[PDB]
């Protein structure tokens, strides 16, 4: 029967049955990476991560997976799972006094589709969410590749009290254009811009952009903080916030202690 052969292919490591599987059985699992604020924000902030596990408990490779669910039609999906449990873990602490706030991916299979908006009100509704306690982070190839779906879904999401983000930013031709059409408080810059900081033109450029962001009334979020040197470094340069390993790395808990007043 159709159960028993999913297993079974689930089982063989046919990614695309594995995935379909654990959309129906939680067999996925969400990590959480704090993100640090700089700037004496209250909220705890995490990034959501997400891994997907065999039946046999291991984890299946990222960029596999990503790779089937795009092959299966599957990312949109994917995305509804994550925002679904983000949603429902956010208001059980919530509930708990904790200030707890979500950065949450969307593919750009979710950017391109209509339903995410009519969909997403009802599962914020239906759990009571607090204002302002989810932010939908874009990567800045799909936002900007999609700049017409992202102007709408960002408008969207402010209207239903939600925050997002533009990841990975910088890279593009002219990354502050894309800026102007659309409706994000936090912007997280590539983490190419942290690479070789001991060079001060790198220190300058970062500097620079961090300060642009800022005149733009953007929250700056600097990702790949390994070292204290780089820490100070990027405190120095003014950024908002900071996450890195070297703060703390994903973890399946949300236990960090934050310490920003």
């Amino acid at each position: 029967n159709p159960a028993e052969e999913l297993a079974a292919a689930a089982q063989r490591g046919d990614v695309i049955a594995i995935l379909q599987q654990a959309l129906e059985t939680n067999s996925f699992r969400l990590l959480f990476q704090p993100v640090i604020s700089l700037r004496g924000d209250s909220h705890e902030n995490y990034e959501v991560l997400l891994r997907l596990l065999n039946p046999q408990g291991q984890e299946v490779p990222p960029a596999e997976f990503l790779h089937a669910a795009k092959e299966a039609g599957l990312a949109e999906k994917i995305d509804r799972w994550v925002i679904l449990n983000s949603i429902k873990l956010l208001a059980e602490h919530r509930a708990k006094g904790h200030q707890t706030k979500l950065f949450v991916h969307l593919s750009s299979a979710s950017l391109q589709d209509p339903g995410l908006l009519p969909w997403l009100g009802v599962a914020l509704k239906a759990a009571r969410l607090p204002p302002e306690s989810l932010v939908f982070q874009i990567s800045e190839a799909d936002a900007t590749s999609y700049l017409k779906q992202a102007k709408q879904l960002t408008q969207g999401l402010a209207t239903l009290h939600c925050q997002a983000a533009i990841s990975q930013f910088g890279c593009s031709l002219n990354p502050f254009n894309a800026l102007k059409h659309l409706t994000v408080q936090f912007i997280k810059i590539d983490g190419s811009f942290v690479q070789d900081l001991n060079q001060v033109e790198n220190q300058e450029i970062l500097k620079g952009l961090i300060a642009e962001l800022h005149e733009q009334q953007k929250l700056s979020i600097v990702p790949f903080v390994e070292s204290a040197s780089v820490l100070a470094t990027l405190w120095q340069a003014g950024a908002t916030y900071i996450q890195g390993y070297y703060l703390q790395g994903p973890s399946q808990a949300m236990d960090y202690d934050f310490s920003s007043g």
